[PDB]
């Protein structure tokens, strides 16, 4: 049977960097690393530079997801921002991928704005999730306010005046009451979150989805077993940092012994994030324009490009 | 809110206005020859409905093609040429066969000459024998009465450029697939796939929806639409014409229907619609409607008075 994806291993993908030079120092790179997430200069050069290239070809060739329709009715004024999305399991390290992609796309061919918006800011406040009995489902599609997320991207893309975005706080495990921040129309918009690939055709009737505004979608992938230990390990680091803040919504986790923490982390993964993984995330994997698969060392050892 | 309903709605004048300057490459005589039984196709229908569609469809194809090129540059390799796949779905008697026929004529000479193969999904039905053994032929046309492992393998082979691909052929005279009727299919530039089950997918009944459907190979899908009441009378009327033509053949699987009085025929046609095709309609077809890239809604005169494009 024919498959829609082209597969490359590290050497093959890396070989596609051609001559894009790199615009980042090791120091700058290290600052982009996420908790329990390693990012080397070789990872940037071998994985992200070839991606920068491709991504750049697509942008300069005004080949967007809404290009055909525009020409079919009316191309107007354009100047339309390029929209890239980044999806994948919690703890997969999609936040680091977004950060470096944004740094590179910012100075690669020429200076571009490049805004990085995270989808979590668009979650329904803990209050609402409470009223809908949805917070054993934080991160699930229904725990997000997408009428707003879609309205946001539409406004940004379409050049609407004063657009603002809600902001999420991991310290209080909820969106900041009056934290909305203005977002200036950028040249490129990177959208990172769990629900960025949702479509009315994985599950639903119509409704409209944020994925319908995306031009290129990246899915950061890793086997279930690796994601489990990554989640647990990352949890243990939170115990040493974020959780030590007395105002932390999970401050009590700072007090758990190391073995209780591991226990608590597993049930949190198994009973919530894993469900989300299997139910709403994995299914979207084969819909991405690009898939990056990481190994035990957090490095991408395989790339799949949808032809 | 219009910002978020997935479909863009146009009426005849609005859609028609989108034809721009695509010229037409068909004479009235050529068009008339494309009409199906009990199906009217005018030159205005072609110009107002199918030309704008030819345009859009064409934009998609070259875009889709331009893409293969950037990637080609990026990879540093060449030799693409993946056929463009269009599908056509809709109720039995909705006139989806006519739509396929004209779309294929137009796409064949519009921007430039393209091959354009038109395959009908019925050829892939399980022979009457198999349907018999599974007690499935009060369900001819239902998803399960089709051999899709084969339909999918076919499209995959065609798209992927496999050597000698062949397709099974269906015969309405014998109400079954032709025992040794398989015909070779040369890889085309465009493949139009028309049949009842072309939009089926995992969403349709989620129980090991971990299967592959032909709809996963389609690039653009068109759904020919018409209200239930219109489809019923269109089915009955069409049946009455079969009575005057196809059924008059002594070898027709339904020859006995030629002998029915006009009132018995109407009665026979209704129960055939109500007990079989209507079920299929409600159960497996209607549900797929809102998944199509485009929806063409026809009125009592068989003309498309409304078009819905999925943004
Ligand atoms: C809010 C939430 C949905 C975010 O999910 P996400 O979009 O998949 O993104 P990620 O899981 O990749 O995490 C993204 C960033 O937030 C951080 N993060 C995630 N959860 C965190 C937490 N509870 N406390 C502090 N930081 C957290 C990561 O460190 C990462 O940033 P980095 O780049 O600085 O490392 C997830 O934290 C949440 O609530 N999940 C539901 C159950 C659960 O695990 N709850 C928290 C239990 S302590
Ligand atoms: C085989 C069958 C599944 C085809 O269904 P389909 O894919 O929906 O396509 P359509 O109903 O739109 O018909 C397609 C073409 O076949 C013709 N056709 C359909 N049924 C026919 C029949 N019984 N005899 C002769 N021609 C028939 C139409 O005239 C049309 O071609 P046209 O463009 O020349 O008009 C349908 O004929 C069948 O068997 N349905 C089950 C119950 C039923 O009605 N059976 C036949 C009762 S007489």
């Amino acid at each position: 049977l024919m498959t829609p994806y082209l597969q490359f291993d590290r050497n093959q993908w890396a070989a596609l960097r051609d001559s894009v030079p790199m615009t980042l120092s090791e120091d700058e790179i290290a600052r982009l690393k996420g908790i329990n997430e390693d990012l080397s200069l070789e990872e940037v050069a071998e994985i992200y530079l070839p991606l920068s290239r491709l991504l750049n070809f697509y942008i300069s060739s005004n080949l967007r997801r809404q290009a055909v329709l525009e020409q079919f009715l009316g191309t107007n004024g354009q100047r339309i921002p390029y929209i890239i999305s980044i999806a994948g399991s919690v703890a997969v390290g999609k936040s680091t991928t977004a950060r470096v992609l944004q740094a590179l796309l910012s100075r690669w061919p020429e200076h571009r704005r490049v805004e990085l918006i995270t989808t979590d800011g668009f979650l329904h406040p803990n209050q609402v999730l409470k009223e809908r009995g949805l917070m054993k489902k934080k991160g699930f599609p229904e725990s997000y306010d997408m009428h707003r997320l879609v309205k946001f991207v539409s406004d940004l893309k379409s050049g609407v005046p004063n657009v603002t975005a809600p902001v999420y706080s991991h310290l209080i495990y909820d969106v900041i009451p009056d934290g909305d921040k203005t977002v200036v129309q950028p040249d490129i918009l990177i959208l990172e979150g769990l629900n960025v690939l949702q479509s009315g055709m994985d599950y639903d009737p119509h409704h409209v989805f944020v994925s319908d505004f995306v031009d290129f979608s990246i899915y950061v992938d890793a086997p279930e077993d690796l994601l489990q230990t990554w989640y647990i390990n990352r949890f243990l680091k939170f115990r040493e940092g974020a959780f030590t803040d007395p105002d932390s919504y999970f401050h009590n986790y700072a007090k758990l012994t190391k073995e209780e923490a591991i226990k608590t982390a597993m049930t949190l993964w198994k009973e919530i994030n894993w469900l989300n993984l299997k139910q709403n995330i994995l299914p979207t994997r084969e819909r991405a324009s690009l898939i990056l698969t990481k190994s035990a060392n957090h490095a991408v050892e395989e790339v799949r490009l949808r032809k």
